[PDB]
């Protein structure tokens, strides 16, 4: 079937839409080629629509069915509870989009009588009505990038009203937080902290006689997902032990929301109909992860690849296996791609087999190595820092709701760029406005978190260990990528950052505790006299459990 159908009516914005990085003394200190940085807008919506709208070919076989049953067997071990209204309400972000029926996120979070009663209605409606399609809104995402030597069109997000999103959580939060791990086991990506992810990739790599590995980029995954795929995904959820009201909710949400529905623009006009994954519902991450894992797992058998270990994060996929010789590896990977095409998951760019772990890009990241205080090799996780930096400039010049910089500091703390540029730049600013204490919103695996910068030393210690404060002797491939990037974007070269860092470090020391602890630990790479570095005195229990991208989750 057609992934989408369009009435012709436009995909509209609901506010002013900003697209150019402004000239600001704060952002210009970080990066100077301001005309290279842009945000996507709805002005580019039609270009995306063209890309996402197509006919899907899908043909299932024995291998598909075989893996599906294996997955269903493990799903049967799961007991899942209903959240109460209170729990589901406490999971709603404070800046989540308001309802059409006269209540917002603040009301939901307070359990105001109005929100609560509409939530009860929507739920009872899900128990009573098993067919009527449920309305969605469609909007062009605002995202920041650097120009390519050639712009990206905005992404399209699609989501139901707030009353439904609370009901999704009641019915499905426990499932989408526990079912993926029981089914995929060590292949479920979102269980791993960055240090744990690198551990798993290195251990898996070093466990093979002759490793070969590849990433596989599916072309616009959400549009490849068929109605069949979403019913199959429901067949997995239904293997859980569920309360009756849960089971019916899941059934109605599947037929009325997840498989498709009408699309409405911001002006209340009808844009079209959807027959694929919606980016903006609770089950997208779980569902995409399961679906990716299922097709890829079956395609591996079809391709005859040997001793496969896969690692899956929604629609991001990486596979490590036993080489069969370079040319036999190439023909097997091509068989794999073709199997996936049949399962309705064709490639964006053809995958290439790799024989050096550092050359594989999964979740926009790659493994690299450095050395700690005592000279031991420490494997860490990094990426091309262009987008982080472009966004960091943008978030310095403009107030955004989510601060990608802070999320990038946490995730990439041990990296060369995050340490010398991000920490330096942002801590210098927070000092100068006396806002070190103030908590800021960031995203980790799609969930929203309110973190305060003064907690970054211990957060980084837990997530990465003391070494993220003492790494040195980075590889030249990595130093070269960073240095080039900076020249391209007009970011000052690293020696400038070193000097700015020393000035910032000295200022944090002459402050107090905590602040000085930032100075001591975060900026020990800058100072002349190297320092002690003992563990730091000071709940991270729910941080790397599951993915929630598009799922409207706050913790």
């Amino acid at each position: 079937s057609m992934s989408y159908t369009w009435t012709g009516a436009l995909i509209t914005p609901c506010a002013a839409e900003e697209s150019k990085l402004p000239i600001n003394p704060l952002s210009n200190s970080l990066l100077r080629h301001h005309n290279m940085v842009y945000a996507t807008t709805s002005r580019s919506a039609s270009l995306r629509q063209k890309k996402v709208t197509f006919d899907r070919l899908q043909v299932l076989d024995d291998h598909y069915r075989d893996v599906l049953k294996e997955m269903k067997a493990k799903a049967s071990t799961v007991k899942a509870k209903l959240l109460s209204i209170e729990e589901a309400c406490k999971l709603t972000p404070p800046h989540s989009a308001k309802s059409k029926f006269g209540y917002g996120a603040k009301d939901v979070r307070n359990l105001s009588s109005r929100a609560v009663n509409h939530i009860r209605s929507v739920w009872e409606d899900l128990l009573e009505d098993t067919e009527t399609p449920i309305d969605t809104t469609i909007m062009a995402k605002s995202e920041v990038f650097c120009v390519q030597p050639g712009r990206k069109p905005a992404r399209l997000i699609v989501f139901p009203d707030l009353g439904v999103r609370v009901c999704e959580k009641m019915a499905l939060y426990d499932v989408v937080s526990t079912l993926p791990q029981a089914v995929m086991g060590s292949s479920y990506g979102f269980q791993y902290s960055p240090k744990q992810r690198v551990e798993f990739l290195v251990n898996t790599w070093k466990s093979k006689k002759c490793p070969m590995g590849f990433s596989y980029d599916t072309r616009c995954f959400d549009s490849t997902v068929t109605e069949s795929d979403i019913r199959v995904e429901e067949s997995i959820y239904q293997c859980c032990d569920l309360a009756p009201e849960a089971r019916q909710a899941i059934r109605s949400l599947t037929e009325r929301l997840y498989i498709g529905g009408p699309l409405t623009n911001s002006k209340g006009q009808n844009c079209g109909y959807r027959r694929c994954r919606a980016s903006g519902v609770l089950t997208t991450s779980c569902g995409n992860t399961l679906t990716c894992y299922l097709k890829a797992t079956a395609a591996c058998r079809a391709a005859k690849l040997q001793d496969c270990t896969m690692l899956v994060n929604g629609d991001d996929l990486v596979v490590i296996c036993e080489s069969a010789g370079t040319q036999e590896d190439a023909a097997a990977l091509r068989a794999f791609t073709e199997a996936m095409t049949r399962y309705s998951a064709p490639p964006g760019d053809p995958p290439q087999p790799e024989y050096d772990l550092e050359l594989i890009t999964s979740c926009s990241s790659n493994v690299s190595v450095a050395h700690d205080a005592s000279g031991k090799r420490v494997y860490y996780l990094t990426r091309d820092p262009t987008t982080p930096l472009a966004r960091a400039a943008w978030e310095t010049a403009r107030h955004t709701p989510i601060n990608s910089w802070l999320g990038n500091i946490i995730m990439y703390a041990p990296t060369l760029w995050a340490r010398m540029i991000l920490m330096t730049h942002f801590f210098s600013i927070l000092l100068a406005q006396e806002q070190l204490e103030k908590a800021l919103d960031c995203q980790i695996y799609g969930a929203c978190y309110s973190i305060e910068p003064l907690d970054l030393p211990q957060i980084i210690e837990r997530l990465h260990g003391l070494s993220a404060f003492t790494l040195h002797s980075y590889s030249p491939g990595e130093i070269n990528r960073v240095a080039s990037c900076l020249r391209k974007l007009g970011v000052p070269p690293l020696r400038t950052w070193r000097h700015r860092a020393r000035s910032v470090r000295a200022k944090l020391l002459s402050q107090g505790g905590r602040a000085a602890t930032c100075g001591r630990y975060l900026f020990n790479w800058a100072v002349r006299t190297k320092l002690k570095l003992t563990p730091i005195p000071a709940d991270l229990s729910g941080w790397f459990v599951a993915g929630y991208s598009g799922g409207d989750i706050y913790h």
